[PDB]
């Protein structure tokens, strides 16, 4: 019901919770002071283009514990959010810089494509009258008796933090409507979001790859015909490094030795990263790096719709639901753009 | 409400009434901005050391309307203000930066030297029991039929102009503030010296018929008039363009009646209303002249003639201690012939 | 094609006219710099909650020369423009937040209602073809050889000021489109941008009402019947003012004395401005002023659509192509008070 | 004796000694630069709410090495501090926004709650003269020919990091006064102002705590009447973490996996701390979680003055001088649920 | 002891005297702020490219009272400037960004073209010793008895304000003389016309003719200096009668048109150190714009010594005239034996 | 051509190419933002003193993967660099606030002494023609500098097989030079890596061991070096990897007045958690052990009070002396 308001809400509950009460609040700058007794504690640094006030208040309104993985909902086109706001804590930014009934600032009139949280009341029937819309669930929608189809999703963002299945469940359902047209489409793969410190293998096959040697790992998987010598693993043999074309892989290798890798744009909502890699102990480097995080197993399964019978082509794979384009020669080498 | 109510008011009311509603409001810097429509509109910017947002609160829970002048506030040792803000508008700050009951982040607990709107609930009685305040009131304090003693002005600012009593001519219209002061659980018996007017050099306006004949007459008319012979007001008062170095200039006034003969300009050091004893560099054009250090106050023309008929002419060099704005100043006289040399301040 | 290459157009120029070069950029907090020799020149001042590098180059696009009124296009609701951008110079921002084809950043892609330049071309096209947009130019389109209907204006913006027809002739012409179709209907007056400094009176009747002793003016333009001398002219013998609902009373009052006006907001896409007025020579103030600045018998013939014979009527009169409701108070067979909101 | 003054010695000597010098300097928004050679280093980020270069001077004037623990301090009431600041490494502020003959800008006089340093001559002289005042020194006070009460601590700060007695003797002695008489006696626990990465045990029961499971340490310690398991121990097993209301709880849950911890508020000053703590390997959030760092041996005397024969029940606990409440919802001879707030 | 002591000086002196004291300073953004009791003060607000705190102390350090016109510094190449800063009050900067023994952070080593004050010790010595620099002086310098060639200005500028040499007995000399050095040796010739520093609303007629042409109805003071075989009532008066201006390329124009009604002109970049201004004019009570103006302060007898030398025959010539020590090109066009545009640029 | 080509360049090649095409750009405060889509990313913080889109662009036109250590090019006197800038990645500033022929606002006309990279063509030719001037190339030339380490995208490298090397040039007053210390490796205590075999010992064996095995037994390094927790005032740590050691038996926090890449010795705050103690000061360097030693036996062992000057990156230093004929050693 104020900034003060929303201060109080933060400095107690950590986020705005409608609770009544207020605090005394500074705007300097980028940051955001909130003073208790004689003295001001900083409570937060506004990292987005928006007023300082007013990202402060995006951020206290942004939905909290488990929440949907932001890279399917950008490449959705998704403008506004309703009733709440998703925030994207590795850029330290909204999801989107428009909103609806969250924020008098960002609010939006003019009909464009929304997403709906399925959590709050009335706002699946709210996306069925959308003509471009998109919502997402903890679990799935009925109509009628079975399931409709969908984006399933075993894993997620706990507090900002990649999280995914173990017993614990985690589970996102994702429909989308354009031009007045529910869509079938919904395939195939999607990025894990994981980040190179937190890392942790979701899959048996990823738990090998990160302990066995590169010879025992190939040979059980049956990884024989493609070749880890240059992708997929990476070489520091050659001042140019090879590979590191997945988030996995530059993991494995940080085990090794000193990898530092510094990004070019930050966003848990980017798909696809690009990043300038550099190993320490046997100093090769990548200027430019393209990388995504992919379940190794989905990764392996994308190999296997290939052939060592043509000498190179474009394969576009559906990731996040867009075309991404790889590049290949024949099995020497493999990657993006 | 909070800031977005504070807004509301502001946009509308343009002040605080405790009105109802809400404008979403962006933070930019030193500015401070509403969303209207499409677009944002600029209703504040910041010319304080506070955070941009309390700035504008305290700029919304000022004073509005008639108000007293500053500068005695000031001279009293005002701390803080109980709920409400004075604006000087001159500086584009509070009086002070501390409060009582009026804002969360500039409140303040400790006790101080406080000042007190007799207009506002609660006030008189925080006054009596307070061990060092002030108060100012519209109407004179009193036990019955025979007024408090008091610091007695018939003039104060509007909306951060300054206004005065006037009789309107072709009636009267009063303007008055009493101020009343506390020092160490006791009243102060009598007050006494002069009052700053406030005036500056675009809007003055002259307050006496003293000030309208200085304005209006030639000098030789207006010294012949009033008697003014032996003060030699020539260099004293009216100022020398003559010179490459400018004539006395130290009253507001001095400034004014040049200003209408050529172009003058005056740059101040530091400029609020609640500096009783002002500070400018002064140029003159049409005869190029100039005062890098001229100290001036506003006085009544009639106050400060008044001054120096208590003037010992016989003396050589003699610092006279003159009571403004409830302060000692210090003036240096210089004589010869039982006439004036130079006065002035500092 | 660049900061560079706009703050060359605008030190040079003084607008961005799409000619060649570069100069070096400084962007430090709210102020726009370009290197001059050894020295920095500030440039660009930033009013906006825009990033101090877009609003100078918005500033820089802005449309040059005459313009249009800001009020109408405002109140017609215009979201974004098109190929263009509109200062409003007293606001020292855009008339938008939005445009299309004028700055990358900017640059809205999806369907809100736009306006259109004519003079640019390819505009008018798009005009027709937009489900909602607002249009404007300076002569009138014709699709029979006839006049399409039109909001007329006889006066207009000239570089932020205030300019009208007067041998020299102002026109522009304002076309709407709501919901797929035209608008046939435009009724209403209009305000004529002038601000308390640079007012000059547009009629006959307002030059007399700055020169002619009051009372006179009422007797030979009629106005007896109204309040006039309280109603327009403002009454300075009491502690609270009254009347100065019009911008030209503040004007004459100016004249008579020291008359300062604070806005609460200044733009000049207000139709309906507030500020807090006060007079020193004998002094007098109104805290909530709420002021127009309509042509003075624009004003009086709004006076003389009043039925007089009532009590309390509150009259909605259309200015600026919106609603404004109106109170009066009569008494006599006369205006008590006639006031805005 | 000037800003490039203070500048110098903090480029030189890390703080302000006193020594004579100067260096060119520059203020830049938030940031304070000193010029060596041919261009600016960055001395100082302004994390305070203070302008830039007077929380610069208040850094460099902050006392170094050695310190007292914040959180008692702060709690006691202390206003301003006299010929020293205390800095908060962690809110990046001072303990104060207020100073007596320190800095010119924040100098403040009238009489307040004032905080003395005994290591500073004629202070414990001031102190004894104040109303309200606060002193804290490295060695005991005595008078007349003995001892003094006072608030005793084992602990405290070195360059803003936690350290205890552990050859080493570090000792803090706190002395209080209000309305003009001394503070009769002191009482209750002192929270360690530790950190999750930086924690080191302080005792043998908090490192076999650390060390050994549980019933081993639980067996040992004989704590079976308190149930350690989901009042301490913080079990991930279902999706709403428990325990965690102590800092060393978190420490042996960051051992086994991946724990995090999002502070609402930073500072070495706060004694109850609350934040979101979240555990990625058997996911688990608890959206609020109060905690504090308190010697576990310290919270065992605490739990042993418990009543263990009622239902529901609120515990006023004394920690760092303030009364903080703690449900206890303890069922049969045991405990079910004890929190803080 | 630095920004506190710089502060201290300009509150109470108004610029650095090198008085001794103290005031607490606290600077936010772009403004310098001086605690006075409980409160603080605005004393400053920074314009510049210049850290806050700097740019303050640079302008504490200008020199204040009657100082030389800072066009032609400019233009003589002037990089770095002596013990001493100029202020620019109208752009609110300084005139050079580099300095030599002034401030610490603005200091310069490398050799570079310098400004020099005749006033301040040690400064002619390092003048007629550099191989680039400029120096200026209340007197002329002279040996013996007899004056150096250099350049002679009766005008200049006092605490930002221009001022012009004056006249009941009454006279008041204001007088600058700037001489230069280039490549290791005197400039013997200084020619050309001077810039004024006047602006549109604190102009003062500096001239009788002048004078008149601002009081004298058009063709009466055409008539009175001859001036019939020019454009005047185009080029110079300036024109109202159509939707494009024209005219107006002497502020002087501008000043007569301003008095007439209302006249808006906003310069693209405002400084006190251009020698040709450019702006956006406007006059609104019959309505007309001329959107690129460029214009010049010129002693009104000046320009008309221009127009005097020029050759009235020619179809169209560029002409150059030098002002401010630099060349201008001016273009002309004569219809018959008279002026049809003369325009700069 | 511009500010929005920058962005573009840097947003997908991670610095300036050269390549066409551009993106939306906003400034705001020190930070720098390119909108992509429906929201703005955050591209640059600016740490300098610069304008925020200046310092953003001469961070673009950096010298991208290998480079030189910049300790030895401040000391030399560098003032701009040509058609080239060089980033120091800890200080987050370029190198100098000057230019040739690279930012138009930062470019600088006048005559100064200028750094040169000799992978650029028409620089080494320019170099000869300069009166004072530096230069550095990937190959030799001749009298040098040669070093086997030096950063790579802000990290500091060297040889190990790998080989990296460096030559450094000068000229002065329209003459070359003769040039001739040691060069401090430019690691920082958490990335650190040893680059000798030596160094290799040191951290992973006992002190005597060590002590004895390369026989340092007369000046006792359990002092000067190794560092000692003992007093309440740490003592020691005049080296980096004397630091590096004592962080691997506990906690140890150094806090740096001033953080460059381009400084020769540093100075910090050095404190240990474990078992109480701090250094205020501590000035400290980086050497390359073996190069240390090699100054420790260039000392008298029988003078009482001795100032010793030695060269590291070629600069004078001066270091204390005193002995128990062995004693005390260390900086300023």
């Amino acid at each position: 019901s104020g900034l003060e308001n929303i201060a109080f809400n933060v400095v107690n509950k950590g986020s705005f919770v409608s609770a009544d009460g207020e605090l005394p609040v500074a705007i300097s700058g980028d940051k955001v002071f909130v003073r208790d007794g004689n003295t001001d504690n900083l409570v937060f640094v506004n990292k987005t283009s928006l007023p300082t006030n007013i990202a402060f208040e995006l951020f206290a309104k942004r939905k909290v514990g488990l929440t949907p993985p932001l890279s399917i909902l950008k490449n959705l086109g998704v403008v506004a959010t309703y009733k709440f706001v998703l925030w994207d804590y590795e850029a330290e930014r909204p999801l989107t810089s428009f909103t609806k009934s969250v924020c008098g600032y960002t609010d939006f009139a003019e009909d464009v494509c929304t997403c709906y949280d399925n959590s709050i009341q009335g706002s699946y029937e709210r996306f069925t009258l959308s003509t471009n819309a998109v919502l997402f669930s903890a679990t799935a929608v009925k109509a009628g008796g079975k399931s409709l189809p969908a984006i399933k999703l075993n894993f997620g963002m706990l507090n900002g933090n990649a999280i995914a299945t173990v017993i614990k469940n985690i589970n996102w359902f994702v429909y989308v409507r354009k031009d007045g047209k529910p869509v079938d489409h919904y395939d195939g793969f999607y990025t894990q979001g994981r980040n190179l410190q937190d890392f942790l293998p979701r899959s048996t096959m990823e738990e090998d790859f990160l302990n066995m040697d590169m010879g025992v790992f190939i040979q059980k998987y049956g990884l024989e015909d493609f070749n880890f010598e240059h992708v997929v693993y990476g070489d520091v043999s050659k001042t140019t490094l090879g590979g590191l074309h997945l988030s996995i892989s530059q993991v494995r290798l940080s085990k090794m030795g000193i990898l530092k890798a510094e990004e070019f744009v930050a966003a848990s909502d980017i798909t696809l990263k690009c990043c300038t890699v550099t190993y320490l102990n046997d100093p090769s480097s990548k200027t430019v790096c393209t990388y995504m995080d992919l379940l190794l197993d989905d990764f392996v399964s994308v190999l296997k719709s290939l052939d060592l019978t043509v000498v190179s082509k474009v394969h576009e794979v559906i990731i996040d639901n867009k075309p991404w384009r790889w590049m290949l020669w024949c099995v020497a080498t493999f990657y993006p753009q």
